[PDB]
């Protein structure tokens, strides 16, 4: 469709994006266009983010040196949360339910793709242990997830530190006709007094 | 979730883009933070585009003063196409059945939402009729697209050229089931020999 330069750059720049398509890179390049004010608000936001870095504890976001979780004093570091990546930390940290620190990877093992202990965030993790009671392995539920989780699980209680598994089951507002045969099966299997 | 500043700063200047929620504005800004090269490409097409500018006869997007279509010398000028957006432009021009040239109006006529000749690039078009032939009003099928249409019809007769309108009808490829009962109707009374 387009033809000037600078519209094209934009556009191209705007395709490289994850889950963004020619048809909306288009829309949005020409919306940035008749919208000079808002353009140079996001070029300024996005020659903000050069200082953006990894934690150099967590592997989380951060201004500059620490992430704001690590750098926060009301933090129970008794508790930790291993976590493949920054989306998972702040939707755990969204949930309201952890006041613990947490360690980010670099994402899960998977032996398919040739991703293991080298590739992912792994042996900071070890270095960090200092009066953890607890550790939490919130991976994602998956087969490379589980994988991940149960090769930390074997390395942590050779080094002396319980390790827990957020739960299997059913999600809130859910009804059982639409669920799944595993992840049904796994709720009952887990089922719990009252 | 988020809480460093320039991430946040990020993640609300991408909520500002038309269909751009905050789930993918965060995801953007997560990537583009974890992308350093791909988002200072993106900054550069950032600034790239703020050459870019109305073109002075068109309203079409352009490098400097005019825009590719008016600067091109195989055009045939006898020719002129009125339409309602950039967008609408390219999706003729990428179309390949048209080589006339284009006139940009800024939307089009709309007395609920008080839009009217003042507001669209409307007055300049009158300017440009000298050597042309035919104008096809190609603005939308819509309520708001017609009733524009009806209005240039009526000052264009005025003043002395034909006014053409792209056909209602079934798009390519289309059921006669699942097509709206108005847009067949229109089908059946604008039939054709053959
Ligand atoms: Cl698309
Ligand atoms: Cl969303
Ligand atoms: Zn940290
Ligand atoms: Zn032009």
């Amino acid at each position: 469709m387009r033809y000037p330069e600078s519209l094209l750059k934009l556009t191209r720049a705007l395709s490289r994006l994850p889950g963004i398509g020619p048809k909306t890179a288009q829309r949005l390049a020409l919306h940035l266009a008749f919208h000079k004010e808002e353009a140079e608000a996001l070029a300024e936001a996005l020659e903000g983010i050069k200082r953006v870095r990894a934690c150099r504890e967590c592997g989380n976001l951060a201004e500059g040196e620490l992430c704001p979780i690590c750098q926060d004093e009301d933090r129970d570091r008794s508790l930790l949360a291993v976590v493949e990546s920054v989306a998972d930390l702040y939707a755990l940290e969204r949930s309201g339910e952890f006041r613990g620190l947490y360690h980010v990877l670099g994402g899960a093992l998977n032996p398919l793709e040739g991703i293991g202990p080298k590739e992912l965030n792994l042996e900071g993790l070890f270095r960090r242990l200092e009066g953890v009671e607890e550790v939490v392995l919130a991976t994602s539920m998956t087969v490379e997830g589980e994988a991940t989780a149960l090769y930390l699980a074997e390395e942590l209680k050779k080094r002396g530190v319980r390790v827990t598994r957020p739960a299997y089951g059913l999600p809130v507002g859910g009804s059982l006709e639409y669920a799944d045969e595993v992840t049904l099966g796994r709720a009952l299997e887990g089922r719990r007094p009252v």
